[PDB]
């Protein structure tokens, strides 16, 4: 005869439970729930969070759906045709996670000698190929086609060694601070990751608008957690059960008005909040009312899939300051998560903080379907094909103190299915010149590993304004750019660029073949798709 603790009693009569209709088993697991109101690891995207981010993705909604894009429009990156780092030789690269160099403080895009520069992931379709490249153009030239590549920045490699996200920023003397993932994969093929830096120098030939990389000085390890705020390999290793994931990566550069430089990236919780089964007992990451949570608790220890990523589940967006060492730096602080998700998933990826007025936005990819609850996921993919988001939130104080943007964290939501043309992924917002409440999006477009159909390359999606409204809302605007426009200028506008949801018009958001072609093996893309309303 087991009996109900006083605290989970009040909760299951608030839910309109009747107590003894709960079995033993039942009972024995309501009494292991923690009431703890303290957070532990920031501000925390919630079980709950997470089923209103997918639910409003199903709904499509004007306010939050990455518009739809003229897929007839889309190319590969001419710039990518290029040296490969893996083989020495010239192929058809494909491109994706890219940024910036930019100013460290306002985020705006840098004019070096009168270029914009620009650092991206290349490599070729469905080889393990992850290094970085070094793009350029003529600062505010919006044509995509006028792009070269001056290569890759560390030369040739291996996927031994491989370079993934980061951030870029301008030294004094017009080098490049370049803040980037080095990640050793030599044990046992491992992602093993760690934050980086180095120095990039650049040469220029003005004959021939062209940039080369003249030397690459101060290559190091800045960061690989520290084991109580942050996630360590050591400590992956220890624990893993072959389904855990690991995360030290996307490093993004801010610098506050003192001129305090701190590195913004995606991590996984240290033992301050630590991943496992406890979590499914704790409340606070439930965020709803208390009767939904009740329903929430039972839903997860239930289900064996949910149940599993739930205890595995502990994504973070950490902050570090670093020393004043500008070019060689090392970690003067280590603090507490921004952003975490115990219980709720395990990637959150490109953190990616801009300042506007005197507050802090603090912006994030996620693909819902790394979330512990697979019934929501499942759901925005048999919505729109699709189940990516860009969440954020926003904080008066850099370092402490967000608030989730849009009440759930929701800013961006999939509006197309994973496998067409004009799929995109890798939001990431770009400060705007002369416009203190608006960002320009920035992503890439077409999937990796020819999932759109052989030839069919990832590359730089065409750019979109998003709107910052003061009452902590945001809106997707109706307005467009070129493939590859970073800078939004006074001829940044094409709206030849906007797609529609239509099958057969010229400017169908689908190519010849897409419009209910299956994705996800016999769901039919786009036939849950609606016009945004
Ligand atoms: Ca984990
Ligand atoms: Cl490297």
């Amino acid at each position: 005869k087991a009996e109900l603790k006083g605290q989970v009693k009040d909760i299951v009569e608030e839910s309109g439970v009747d107590t003894s209709k709960l079995t033993n088993d039942q009972i024995n697991e309501l009494n292991k729930i923690n009431f703890s109101k303290e957070a532990k690891s920031g501000t925390q995207l919630t079980y709950n969070d997470f089923k209103k981010i997918a639910k409003t993705l199903i709904e499509q909604d004007a306010r939050y759906a990455i518009p739809f894009f003229n897929a007839s429009k889309i190319k590969n990156m001419p710039a990518a045709k290029t040296l490969d780092a893996q083989s020495g030789k010239v192929e058809d690269l494909e491109i994706w996670d890219s940024w910036p160099v930019q100013d460290a403080k306002t985020g705006y895009v840098s004019n070096w000698n009168g270029y914009q520069l620009v650092i991206g992931m290349m490599g070729v379709p469905n080889v393990n190929d992850n290094h970085i490249y070094l793009l350029y153009n003529k600062y505010g030239d919006n044509d995509f086609n006028h792009w070269k590549n001056a290569g890759p920045i560390f030369g040739l490699g291996t996927p031994v060694i491989q370079q993934w996200s980061g951030s870029a920023t301008l030294n004094k003397d017009g080098s490049i601070q370049l803040y980037y993932t080095k990640v050793d994969t030599s044990d046992n093929n491992t992602n093993h990751q760690k934050l980086a830096s180095a120095t990039v120098y650049l040469n220029l030939e003005k004959d021939q608008d062209k940039i080369s990389i003249a030397h690459v000085d101060n290559d190091h390890i800045v960061f690989e957690g520290d084991g109580y705020h942050y996630q360590t390999y050591d400590q992956w290793k220890e624990t893993n059960k072959g389904a855990d994931n690991i995360a030290m990566r996307d490093a993004h550069v801010i610098d506050d008005d003192n001129g305090n430089r701190y590195l913004v990236f995606e991590a996984s919780t240290g033992t301050e909040n630590y991943q496992g089964d406890d979590q499914i007992y704790q409340w606070l990451n439930y965020g709803g009312t208390n009767k939904d949570n009740l329903g929430d608790f039972f839903q997860i220890l239930s289900n064996s899939d949910i149940k599993d990523r739930a205890k595995w589940s502990n994504a973070a967006i950490g902050i570090i300051k670093l020393n004043d060492d500008v070019k060689n730096p090392s970690v003067a602080k280590v603090y507490s998560p921004l952003i975490s998700a115990p219980m709720v998933s395990d990637e959150i990826e490109r953190p990616d903080v801009v300042k506007l007025g005197n507050k802090y936005y603090l912006f994030a990819a996620t693909r819902l379907n790394r979330g512990s609850n697979d019934d929501a996921w499942m759901a925005t993919n048999k919505a729109v094909g699709d189940n990516v988001a860009m969440i954020g939130y926003v904080s008066d104080n850099l370092t402490h103190g967000y608030v989730p943007l849009n009440e759930s964290g929701v800013v961006l939501t999939a509006s197309v299915p994973a496998n067409w043309r004009t799929a995109t992924y890798s939001y990431y917002a770009v400060p705007v010149e002369g416009r203190d409440d608006q960002l320009l999006i920035t992503s890439y477009i077409t999937n990796r590993g020819e999932v759109a159909g052989k030839g069919m390359h990832a590359t730089w999606a065409p750019s979109f304004l998003l709107q910052i409204n003061p009452d902590n809302t945001t809106t997707v605007l109706a307005k467009m750019t070129n493939q590859g426009d970073w800078i939004w200028d006074d001829s940044s506008e094409n709206p030849d660029m906007m797609g529609v949801l239509e099958k057969d018009a010229p400017n169908s958001a689908a190519l010849p073949g897409e419009w209910g072609k299956p994705v996800d093996w016999d769901l039919i893309g786009g036939y849950n798709l609606k016009p945004h309303q």
